[PDB]
């Protein structure tokens, strides 16, 4: 599922995102939209041999099992592909998992180089939440 961008602010706003951790909702669309462009389906193999799933581009090396990532941890107890479903849910609760994880959203490197420190709150104007 290709998400609008006030389609997936709603959606994640109705998942308890919004200033989970401290985050604020702009934050979490701007890096869905960096991450997978805001499409559920994204999928990235790493060079160790992991894979980004879904629109926040969760690891297979430590979040979800993905059946072909060896020494995997599965810290989120589902497999990768419940993360590319046109339904967030599972998506979310593993992204609350790493969020609480120590790094914070850095975990995710194109919110460290694409969000952090820029008008996140751009991300959701003119949505209706």
């Amino acid at each position: 599922k290709v998400f609008g961008r006030c389609e997936l602010a709603a959606a994640m706003k109705r998942h308890g995102l919004d200033n989970y951790r401290g985050y604020s909702l702009g934050n979490w669309v701007c890096a869905a939209k960096f991450e997978s462009n805001f499409n559920s389906q994204a999928t990235n193999r790493n060079t160790d041999g992991s894979t980004d799933y879904g629109v926040l581009q969760i690891n297979s090396r430590w979040w979800c099992n993905d059946g072909r990532t060896p020494g995997s941890r599965n810290l989120c107890n589902i497999p990768c592909s419940a993360l590319l479903s046109s339904d967030i849910t599972a998506t979310v609760n593993c992204a609350k998992k790493i969020v609480s994880d120590g790094n914070g959203m850095n975990a995710w490197v194109a919110w460290r180089n694409r969000c952090k420190g820029t008008d996140v709150q751009a991300w959701i104007r003119g949505c209706r939440l």
